[PDB]
């Protein structure tokens, strides 16, 4: 029901947090988002718990290998999820 | 009808502004926008009170996640709103 | 033909600021054009005066919005307006 | 037969620089390259002459404007002049 | 099969380091990646072992052509290796 | 075939260093590359003594327009060059 997101500086950090947020949680990566200057932006989906647990594992994941810009959860409604998300 | 924005240091901030600008059914998400510098400019239309609402809405969840560098409502574009924003 | 330019960093100003140009003056919005960090030019067509008029106007208000890095107006261009800008 | 290079940190700088170059002195413009983090450059073609005068006038305009980050002037061969130049 | 990767600031340094990574081991080059300033990330593809001695191989000579920014080996990756990666 | 790199912060260098390596018969321009930061890659093809010499008259050209960021030369590249450059 909620969506994940870890932004990182550099993209190293991104695969790490991407790998250890579907390792962590029963998630389901939605994908990555390139803003320029660096920016990563990791999405994912599933219950808002197991997005809350995601988004802890791939913030420590990444700051591990590199610089951690944003952590954040949305919960969001079943009928239009991925809705809000960016066409690149 | 009305143009309301919320520019954010981050997509995550952005997101987070769309989610909340879209949360009331008479504001229209029109999209993103990139320009460089870690800057996203999350833009949306609708009725002006709900636009001022929206955006509004839209900075003070921003700012919990992320940088907010600009929120701006202009009440009646000019131009027309597809010619006022760029491609 | 005379071109007006006003650059800001931050794409909230840009579009305030293409709204108050076309609002002021008998001006043409001819675009924008993004060349990164945040570096957005609105770029107007019309008479010198009008051109002025706008441009500052534009300056004016996306002031009260963000940055503006730059305000300039090239009365009498070179090559046709369409040559002398970027595809 | 020379290549004339002005680059500036922002677009309005730019066009002030090109339209310097072409009112000076009896140079082509070729056009202008972003290259990110508000770097553009304006690129004029003809005599090696002309072309040192008009990168000249051009360097002068945008400083009048804006940040100057490079003046170059390149003399080419007459038989693949713009050759040299990238595709984006 | 595991995922080893080698981000460098410049892409000298990437090309370097990808020609090392291939001479070295039995591993795959799967690509480049650009995410802006300056930041390009080499990404190879085969047994733990292998990916260990490349991505080692790609740091040390990219270090002598510029800046490596990251190093890093996922043994055992989770959505299979395409999934997992950026398209 | 040799590969040969001069990487410089701002284009007017890159095609100055570029312009300076494909002054020999013997050296291809494979192109120009991008990576944000200001930073561009100029890419050449050739006989290893012809890329050595090209390369380092590239640098000495760069360096009097901009900053040179790396110059380096791959003598012997391992995939094949298509394969071990980006898209």
């Amino acid at each position: 029901e909620a969506l994940g997101m870890v932004e990182t500086k550099g993209l190293t950090a991104a695969i790490e947090a991407a790998d250890a947020m579907v390792a962590s949680a029963n998630v389901m990566l939605v994908g990555y988002e390139k803003i320029g200057q660096g920016l990563v932006t990791v999405i994912v989906r599933g219950d808002v718990g197991a997005v809350k647990a995601a988004t802890d594992a791939g913030a420590a994941a990444a700051r591990n290998v590199g610089e951690v810009k944003a952590v954040h959860v949305i919960p969001r409604p079943h009928t239009d999820v991925e809705k809000i998300l960016p066409k690149g």
